[PDB]
């Protein structure tokens, strides 16, 4: 446990709030330990209101995208989520399955958002968001948010927010979009699982040097269209996803080529170039256009600068328009060039990088140069979400 008092945060040149990817598998039992502090906090009321409304967004998604609507018991999973958040788990030993993304996405967004708020509380000089946004032009008080994969949901929520009310407003947007993205992921995975391909699996891979990296790419190409690079993680690291039917081929060939392979806690296909995902994502983007309450702030009207994962070397520009569309496409279809994005966000600078979430997110080759001005929130003492007063 590292104490906030030992961070020397007051000497920072700037901050980057890094919102982690949704990596990890959960059961009702394990996730409840994270849910209950959320549920008992001062955030409870706005979260309750949000979660209660999710079945109606599901209803809309299910008709717009019927292949997804019929693939998973989404409405029931969402009404169960409301009861879980509102009244308690009720049971964590009989119901023993791994949780679906349609639920885990919303919950991890909430974990990240509440960690962020608590970090502001622990480091305060009250509406903490208004304060950090108003002070952002002070020397050494610049703030940016940087989402990693589905971390973008929370990152762009916070970047949209100029005060507490907007934190709750856009926090709710992020929860809804996480649900809908999660449904597309779950639905496709359920459909895939019914076939000989047997659903998907993801691997963290690592090589050494230009040539083995090219051989890794060759191996993945030879498995077209089963396998793809979901995440470009570090200079010689990536996350690859493939069908279960072809996974042993992928794993064995990569290891034979002196590439290390380790299974990672990612369910289904994210950042996928496949045709079904492409179509479903277009339908989802079209659907979101119809709902004011599914909108982030416009790119030209963000409260704080924020990034995509396209290795731009700069926060998103003011011309970019609809941020809900950008976030949705970024998570579900577009490749995540994390190495290029993170290098681009930090090179030539000395930002204090604060990671919210449940997955360590700073690429090793880039972590060295940040020295002491970084912290992974899970490592902090006193980092529990406080219960609501009274």
């Amino acid at each position: 446990m590292i104490s906030v008092a030992d961070l020397d945060y007051a000497s920072r040149k700037s901050s980057i709030f890094l919102f982690a990817p949704h990596v990890g598998t959960f059961t009702k039992q394990s996730m409840d330990k994270l849910v209950r502090p959320l549920a008992a906090s001062a955030h409870r009321d706005w979260i309750l209101d949000t979660v209660a409304g999710l079945p109606t967004y599901w209803d809309a998604l299910a008709v717009k995208i019927p292949n997804i609507g019929n693939a998973i018991p989404g409405r029931r999973q969402l009404t169960d989520l409301d009861t879980w958040f509102r009244h308690g788990a009720g049971d964590v030993t009989q119901d023993d399955a791994t949780l679906p993304s349609i639920v885990v996405g919303p919950l991890v967004v909430l974990i990240q958002l509440t960690q962020y708020w608590r970090y502001l509380e622990l480091t305060r000089p009250a509406d903490l968001q208004a304060d950090v946004v108003t002070r952002q032009t002070q020397p050494g008080a610049k703030v940016e948010t940087l989402g990693f994969c589905a971390g973008l949901l929370a990152a762009v929520a916070v970047a949209s927010a100029g005060n507490r009310q907007e934190f709750q407003k856009y926090g709710a947007v992020a929860v809804r979009l996480a649900m809908m993205a999660g449904a597309l992921i779950d639905g496709q995975e359920a459909r895939d699982k019914a076939t000989r391909d047997g659903g998907s699996v993801s691997y963290a891979i690592a090589w050494r040097g230009q040539k083995p990296g090219e051989e890794a790419a060759r191996i993945v190409k030879d498995l077209n269209p089963n396998a793809y690079f979901a995440v470009l993680y570090d200079e010689a690291r990536a996350t690859v996803t493939t069908t279960r039917r072809t996974a042993p081929s992928l794993v064995n060939r990569l290891r034979a080529a002196d590439v290390t392979v380790a299974e990672i806690g990612i369910k289904g296909r994210i950042h996928s170039p496949d045709s079904e995902r492409k179509n479903n994502t277009d339908l989802l983007v079209d659907l979101c256009k119809s709902f004011e309450d599914l909108q982030y702030a416009d790119a030209a009207s963000l409260a704080l600068p924020t990034y995509n994962n396209e290795a731009e070397g700069r926060p998103v520009s003011r011309d970019r328009g609809n941020m809900t569309e950008m976030v949705i496409r970024a998570i579900l279809v577009n490749q995540c060039n994390w190495y290029g994005t993170f290098k681009g966000a930090t090179e030539g600078r000395e930002p204090f990088v604060v990671t919210l979430g449940l997955e360590r997110s700073v690429p090793p080759t880039l972590m060295r140069s940040l020295g002491p001005h970084q912290v992974h929130y899970e490592d902090l003492a006193d980092n529990g979400i406080p219960p609501a007063p009274q």
